[PDB]
RNA sequence: UUCACAUUGCCCAAGUCUU
RNA sequence: CAAUGUGA
């Protein structure tokens, strides 16, 4: 139930493919390094601070410790070679513009054992080691740049970014040392984040309020104008030499603000005649003293990120700004590694690493796409080129047959008018006639509403009227709260099939997009799109098997009380197609799935009332789970699953594949020849798979970009082996895995990831609709929101 | 709320110390 | 999913 499977073998499917990786190959010497514990009291000091501390620490001390260390903000300091220490606590005293620092040898890291461990010798590689490498890599740019996480940010040379409202963009790279099957791995990305301008406040001001300069007016600020500004710069620090954080804007200007006025009290001590006396003051430091600094004295200090989201407009700019094609972003990561000069770093030359400056060089393979079975009489078979088919004269495997239905528009009728539904109901009869999906009546009812009350007593009125009622189309303006109040009505309350549609959607209709809708229209009234051709399947469909997806989705930055949202699908047939959903809420924050036994459960029994089959086998796609929660999620989660078969029956022991699917990590291959570039973005081919060089040096794990790239930068999704019972070998679970990325129904594309782990998201972000506003007897609360009604439970209403 | 892809938002990481 | 883009 703890150790994840050795690779079993490598893959061998498919034709090959030049790739580029933006891994950097680490030339590690094989010495021991020595580890020693800090100590810095008092301890509660930021850890930028506490790198000061000993950065001073050092050369105040050069003479008789210390004769190049490096330390990593906090409590572990690592020598290339030895000092004069023993094992002793040699408390010091350093000062810094009063600190005691107590030094203590810990232990020797030995950088050969880690060859070793890289090398088929050691069974599992020793993460101190790798942690002690990743501090010499991090020691200079964490004191020259400004950390964020596992990357590095700074202000651009000769170039501003402006976002407005006091905001810029910072380029900046992302770092982390890793283990492969080749060598010790640089990791190395670009990216950009927002940050404020260091400016004095006064322009703050301006940016905020949309001022093109002070004195615009010379009146103190509107009450609206006080409050805006205050909500951006509150939280935020400000400097004179010394530094505050603000706490809040005083209402009364400089002039009037008593403490002596504010205005009066830098007339005679500082000597200073301010030049807006009619601005307001800045609360500083602790909220429950009278500190206040008025705005000109006072800039915003530099390399603090901005956390509040961006606005609409800054958020484009960014986009803008940003934005770059497989090539360009492939160029980037280059030009910046060139520029970084990793070999001159004072720290990483004290314990002689070198880095390779140019990208590492990998074989991938380019697996073949499975045919996509359709159904009608002629039961086409479409064959995806490049990740992608469609359904042009093709019709569903399994069409559903609709003859009761509604629609229902909380559209204005002038806006959306009778001869727009009349020709939107014609078109979409059409393409769903050819797709198999007969509309065969106009609807049985059609009524215009305004707002979210009219919402549950039209559906309530529609359940009782109309016996044999399929599906609601409701058309929504746009943004509307209507739309949470309809699948809160539809899905939870009443149980009833809907399918909204934007106005714009129904006003000018395409092909494409009917099309795409009728996908989710006939998979929410219980049809099967389409099959993967039966033959083509991996050898594992001989037996029953069902395919898991898990996701847990946390609440956004800053957030403190939401709670996190853990859904599981599993697959209801041999197909696979038809999936079943569970969904719960559960700790804010928390990745494990605390209720997995009970929803795994559910899952089997629907399994079994679905096929008639118990599944030998249980293939569980789980998303989202980073290297470091591996351990501590699969320990819960596999004894869950395994938990919720003991409690079922027997004796009964399928056998269980446990998969972590991490989509956002900070690996992207490139094609080494632009002939192999696929598209505008220029992109790596669909399907594009890596189990060699870069990858785990032990263990079972792959990547596989199984998607068409269409802008930016693929991201190629990162598969790990934690547990499998079945033994697979490396080509059929890649295949596998591969082709349950062209089981997702909402399009006829090949997806990212695969569609038990897709329709996750969806069902997770569906309770988080169920939720909104809303968000022991919390926790009910919240869990009834997201219990569907009985009539849903068995649908794939998250479609 | 036709859909996918991409950027950010999500576990780990990161962050958090005389007017 | 939300914001913003590229696309069908
Ligand atoms: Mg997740
Ligand atoms: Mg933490
Ligand atoms: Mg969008």
């Amino acid at each position: 139930a703890f150790k994840p499977p050795p690779r079993p073998d490598f893959g061998t499917s498919g034709r090959t493919i030049k790739l580029q990786a933006n891994f950097f190959e680490m030339d590690i010497p094989k010495i021991d390094i020595y580890h020693y514990e800090l100590d810095i009291k008092p301890e509660k000091c930021p850890r930028r601070v506490n790198r000061e501390i000993v950065e001073h620490m050092v050369q105040h001390f050069k003479t008789q410790i210390f004769g190049k260390p490096v330390f990593d903000g906090r409590k572990n300091l690592y020598t290339a070679m030895p000092l004069p220490i023993g094992r002793d606590k040699v408390e010091l005293e350093v000062t810094l513009p009063i600190f005691k620092v107590s030094i203590k040898w810990v232990s020797c890291v030995s950088l050969q054992a880690l060859h070793d461990a890289l090398s088929g010798r050691l069974p599992s590689v020793p993460f101190e080691t790798i942690q002690a490498l990743d501090v010499v890599m991090r020691h200079l740019p964490s004191m020259r740049y400004t950390p964020v996480g596992r990357s590095f940010f700074t202000a651009s040379e000769g170039c501003s970014n402006p976002l407005g409202g006091g905001r810029e963009v910072w380029f900046g790279f992302h770092q982390s040392v890793r283990p492969s099957l080749w060598k010790m791995m640089l990791n190395i990305d670009v990216s950009a984040t927002a940050f404020y301008k260091a400016q004095p406040v006064i322009e703050f001001v301006c940016e905020v309020l949309d001022f093109k300069s002070i004195e615009e007016q010379q009146k103190p600020l509107t009450d609206s104008q006080r409050v805006k500004f205050t909500k951006e710069i509150k939280g935020l620090k400000v400097e004179i030499k010394r530094k505050y954080r603000v706490c809040n804007v005083t209402r009364r200007p400089a002039s009037h603000q008593t403490f002596c006025t504010v205005a009066q009290y830098f007339k005679d001590r500082h000597k200073l005649v301010l030049r807006y006396p009619h601005l307001p003051c800045l609360q500083v430091g602790q909220e429950q003293k009278h500190t206040y600094l008025p705005l000109e004295v006072c800039n915003i200090v530099a390399g603090q990120r901005c956390i509040k989201k961006l606005t609409d407009n800054q958020t484009s700019t960014m986009i803008r700004a940003t934005a770059r094609s497989a090539p360009d972003r492939q160029e980037e990561i280059s030009k910046l590694m060139r520029s970084a000069d990793f070999n001159t770093d004072p720290y990483v030359r004290e314990f002689g690493i070198m880095v390779k400056d140019e990208m590492t060089d990998v074989t991938g393979r380019v697996l073949q796409p499975p045919s996509i079975l359709y159904g009608g009489r002629n039961k086409a078979i479409a064959t995806p080129v490049q990740g992608v088919w469609d359904m042009r004269n093709k019709q569903f495997h399994t069409g559903i047959e609709i003859k009761v239905w509604a629609i229902a528009c909380f559209a204005p009728q002038r806006q959306c008018t009778e001869v727009h539904l009349k020709s939107f109901t014609e078109q979409l009869r059409k393409i769903s006639r050819d797709a198999g999906m007969p509309i065969q009546g106009q609807p049985c009812f059609c009524k215009y509403a305004q707002g979210a009350d009219s919402v549950e007593p039209m559906f309530r009125h529609l359940k009782n009227t109309y016996a044999g009622l399929q599906l609601v189309v409701v058309i929504l303006p746009g943004k509307t709260p209507v739309y949470a109040e309809v699948k809160r009505v539809g899905d939870t309350v009443l149980g009833m099939a809907t399918q909204c549609v934007q106005m714009k959607n129904v006003q000018r209709t395409t092909p494409q997009t009917l099309s795409n809708l009728c996908l989710k229209i006939n998979v929410k009234l219980g049809g099967v799109n389409n099959i993967l051709l039966p033959q083509g399947r991996p050898p594992v469909f001989q037996q029953p098997v069902i395919f898991l997806g898990a996701d847990v989705t946390h609440p956004p930055a800053g957030d403190g009380k939401k709670p996190s949202i853990a859904a599981v699908v599993g697959s209801m047939d041999a197909h696979p197609n038809r999936y079943c959903a569970t969904v719960r809420v559960q700790q804010h924050r928390q990745e494990i799935i605390q209720d997995l036994a009970a929803m795994v459960r559910e899952l089997l029994i629907q399994f079994y009332k679905s096929t008639r089959f118990k599944p030998t086998r249980i293939i569980f796609y789980r998303d989202g789970v980073s290297e470091g929660q591996f351990q501590q999620v699969l320990h819960h989660e596999l004894l869950a699953i395994r938990e919720a078969c003991i409690k079922l029956e027997k004796d009964y022991q399928p056998g269980i594949t446990f998969i972590v699917v991490q989509k956002r990590h900070h690996t992207r291959l490139f094609c080494t020849d632009k002939n192999e570039r696929v598209g505008k973005s220029g992109n790596i081919p669909a399907g594009t798979t890596v189990d060699t060089k870069i990858t785990h040096p032990t263990e079972f794990d792959f990547y596989l970009c199984s998607h068409a790239g269409i802008q930016g930068t693929s991201r190629p999704s990162h598969y790990h082996v934690l547990w499998d019972d079945n033994r697979f070998s490396s080509d059929e679970l890649q295949i596998l895995t591969y082709q349950l990325c062209h089981t997702y129904v909402r399009c006829t594309r090949s997806v990212s990831i695969p569609a038990p782990a897709y329709y996750a998201h969806l069902v997770a972000f569906r309770a988080r609709y169920h939720l909104v506003d809303k968000e022991g007897r919390d926790h009910q609360a919240l869990a009834k929101a997201v219990q569907v009604h009985q009539d849903t439970l068995r649908t794939m209403y998250f479609a």
